[PDB]
């Protein structure tokens, strides 16, 4: 068994590793410092590299490829991540590879997720912090949207905090590229964060703007989003719930109304919000 590089630039398979030894390439070229997370996808470890001594994160699938479709779905994440490319507010992928039917993604190391930060804070985030995260996530989304890419999974768990109040959008596994001249396939998203038009099958960049709006609403007001039912509909009528949003400033409330616009024809784009006075810093 040997590891093979995974990339969608056409490269077939673009030191310190001995194929003869039984230990896998992941074990030979890294030291596992800690386990950042785990779930149905597999595991994420913090690691240090031996080629350049920098710190990285590695995500690995749980169990070997069931079939060609299972392999193709998992590898597509590498392809979607490459379409994003290098941008300051997007998690950067170093390299990805497969060995033993296991997929590995190596990225830069980032801090805790917005979700973890909010759980530890145990309350609504201070508004000043919220503006920074909103601005950086809008910049990430403006980058994706300018290339015809929709993230489809914007939420606190997929936003990663950095030093000095900055953050990065990550997890491009559900990313799709818009194209009536090309092709595409869509996976199931988190219903709590779903834009209303997705129910009727209309996909576009505006869905991400709605998801970010629900994301900011959740962390700025410490509010649990509903999966369905009347509460789910109440958030998609264009009216904010008065009880939770009371403490919010006029500027943030007004930005939230624009992002939560039910009609995707009328919803603000990321480029447009970033040109508003508060966000144009
Ligand atoms: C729990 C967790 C932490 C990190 C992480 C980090 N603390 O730095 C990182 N970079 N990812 C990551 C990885 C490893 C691959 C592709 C990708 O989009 C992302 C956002 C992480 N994922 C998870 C699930």
């Amino acid at each position: 068994l040997q590891p093979r590089r995974v990339s969608f630039r056409g490269e077939a398979s673009e030191p310190g590793y001995d194929p003869s030894r039984p230990e896998s390439f992941f074990q030979q070229s890294f030291q596992r410092l800690s386990r950042l997370g785990h779930g149905s996808y597999g595991e994420v470890f913090k690691v240090r590299s031996k080629e350049d001594g920098r710190l990285y994160a590695v995500k690995r699938s749980m169990s070997p490829f069931r079939g060609p479709k299972d392999r193709a779905r998992k590898l597509a994440e590498v392809g979607s991540h490459e379409k994003v490319g290098q941008h300051p507010c997007c998690v950067r992928l170093e390299q990805a590879w497969e060995e033993g039917g296991i997929l590995y993604l190596q990225t830069e190391l980032c801090g805790p997720s917005l979700q973890q930060h909010c759980e530890a804070w145990g309350a609504s985030l201070p508004e000043a912090q919220v503006w920074g995260y909103l601005r950086d996530t809008l910049l990430a989304l403006a980058h994706l949207h300018s290339q015809g890419l929709v993230h489809l999974d914007v939420k606190p768990a997929n936003i990663f905090l950095g030093p000095r109040g900055r953050c990065k959008l990550g997890d491009f596994g559900l990313l799709v590229e818009l194209g009536t001249a090309g092709a595409g396939e869509v996976q199931e998203g988190d219903p709590r964060y779903m834009a209303p038009e997705l129910l009727q099958g209309s996909y576009g960049t505006a869905a991400d703007v709605f998801s970010l709006g629900l994301t900011i609403l959740e962390v700025a007001c410490n509010m649990e989003l509903p999966h369905g039912g009347e509460g789910w509909q109440q958030l998609r009528q264009g009216y904010l719930p008065p009880e939770f949003t009371a403490g919010l400033s006029s500027e943030l409330r007004s930005v939230l109304v624009m992002m939560l616009e039910p009609d995707p024809k009328l919803r603000a784009t990321a480029e447009a919000l970033l040109a508003l006075p508060v966000l144009r810093q």
